[PDB]
């Protein structure tokens, strides 16, 4: 609301102080940035009508999105001016996935405001969930006027990428796993060392998955406060070394298996029944997560079918280590 009148009263072309940044650049990005709005102007409007019948509206959504895009870019560039060398500043300003991700974020804000949302806009712009993820926090941090409900919504996009969308096949997340700080830092990362993107994503995933584990242990496993850290160590040893199981799957399916699992090898016998019912009570939870779980070659079954097939089949060598004389040393709980 307070933001939405900034946009309509403002103009659809870059500010005059934003354009300075374009011209302090060693390669002026402007015509490329500007061809970029126009080329996406076609594609967006096209796919817009392809889902909403017909009315003209597509263009107004976009032309607001664009004003937000420039307002946030201008605000983002002000901070990165001090952080980046002139070389990085100019590479940023010509990086396609950067600018695409920033605009995809602007557009999601307006579309959601006037509510076919997330991850709709990623399919429209042929933008990998994991690339787009990198712009979300510095975007929230770069628009003061985002409303609670809007901030809360971008955060839920972030949590859906961390929980599933970044774990689908052809997602660059797996390319980065095999090999082994702001949005610019992550877009400037070369595809060719450290990888700040993968690091921040994993640190964030762990805090997410761990808060979801922690509530679920306070309902069903309050009896043994000690079972939590064990279940967490299992999940964390799973995400780090058997990460291939999250492909085309959902973070919460691994949280659930790590819980029945540790109650299985300690003879606690609080079975999948209570787990799924209590999980329904997690915010935004969907029943499909446990009723519909992949095994292999597109064949889906229930969560108990997954536990006894791929999860147990991959982890028996490790899980029994927990109830033995020498159980593995504990993982740290995320800060």
């Amino acid at each position: 609301q307070q933001l939405m009148m900034i946009l309509n009263s403002a103009s659809d072309q870059p500010s005059e102080n934003l354009i300075s940044y374009f011209n302090n650049c060693t390669v002026n990005p402007k015509e490329s940035i500007l061809k970029r709005v126009k080329d996406i102007g076609y594609i967006f409007k096209e796919k817009f009508a392809k889902a909403v019948g017909q009315g003209e509206i597509g263009s107004q959504r976009y032309k607001l999105g664009v004003r937000l895009y420039y307002r946030v870019m201008e605000s983002m560039l002000k901070s990165e001016e001090e952080r980046l060398s002139i070389q990085n500043f100019s590479k940023l300003l010509n990086d396609n996935i950067f600018h695409m991700s920033l605009l995809a974020c602007a557009l999601e804000v307006v579309m959601a405001t006037y509510s076919l949302s997330f991850p709709w806009i990623l399919n429209v712009l042929n933008l990998k969930a994991f690339d787009f993820y990198k712009v979300i926090e510095s975007f929230i941090k770069a628009e003061g006027n985002l409303t609670r409900e809007m901030i809360k919504h971008l955060e839920r996009c972030e949590h859906r990428i961390m929980e599933s969308l970044a774990w689908l096949s052809d997602s660059p997340l797996f390319d980065l796993i095999k090999q082994s700080h702001t949005a610019a830092d992550m877009y400037l990362e070369p595809v060719r060392k450290k990888s700040t993107s993968l690091s921040l994503f994993y640190k964030k995933v762990y805090r997410l998955a761990y808060l979801r584990l922690n509530t679920l242990c306070e309902r069903l496993l309050s009896e043994h406060p000690e079972l939590e850290h064990i279940i967490w160590t299992l999940f964390q040893h799973t995400l780090q070394n058997e990460y291939e199981l999250m492909r085309d799957r959902h973070l919460d399916q691994i949280v659930m298996c790590s819980m029945y699992g540790i109650c299985k090898v300690k003879n606690i016998d609080l079975k999948f029944k209570i787990i799924v019912t209590a999980y329904k009570d997690l915010p935004h939870a969907v029943q499909e997560t446990f009723k519909r779980v992949l095994i292999k070659e597109e064949e889906y079954d229930s969560i108990i079918v997954f536990y006894n097939s791929v999860f147990m089949q991959r982890l028996k060598t490790n899980i029994l280590q927990y109830a033995s004389t020498r159980p593995p040393t504990l993982a740290p709980i995320p800060h």
